[PDB]
């Protein structure tokens, strides 16, 4: 496999997409730990329009981050 060896931003494809995805499960749950609170199982805590927003942060960004991903291994993205 690649990636490691290129090592520039992007380049190879398929291993890249399953490598961010795990990326974004983990970043995900680091995200749900992180909670928030003042100044500036478990699945679905209660809350108004917080986490919903702490979702869409990085999905916002983590959607073009796959496209990219695979827009890369044409040429650019």
């Amino acid at each position: 496999m690649g990636k490691f060896t290129q090592r520039l931003s992007l380049r190879v494809r398929l291993t890249l997409i399953f490598l961010i995805l795990a990326s974004v499960t983990w970043l995900l749950s680091s995200f749900v730990a992180w909670k928030q609170t003042t100044d500036n199982w478990e699945y679905r805590e209660d809350m108004a329009l917080a986490i919903v927003a702490g979702q869409l942060i990085p999905w916002l960004v983590a959607l073009p981050i796959m496209l990219i991903i695979m827009m890369v291994l044409l040429g650019r993205e």
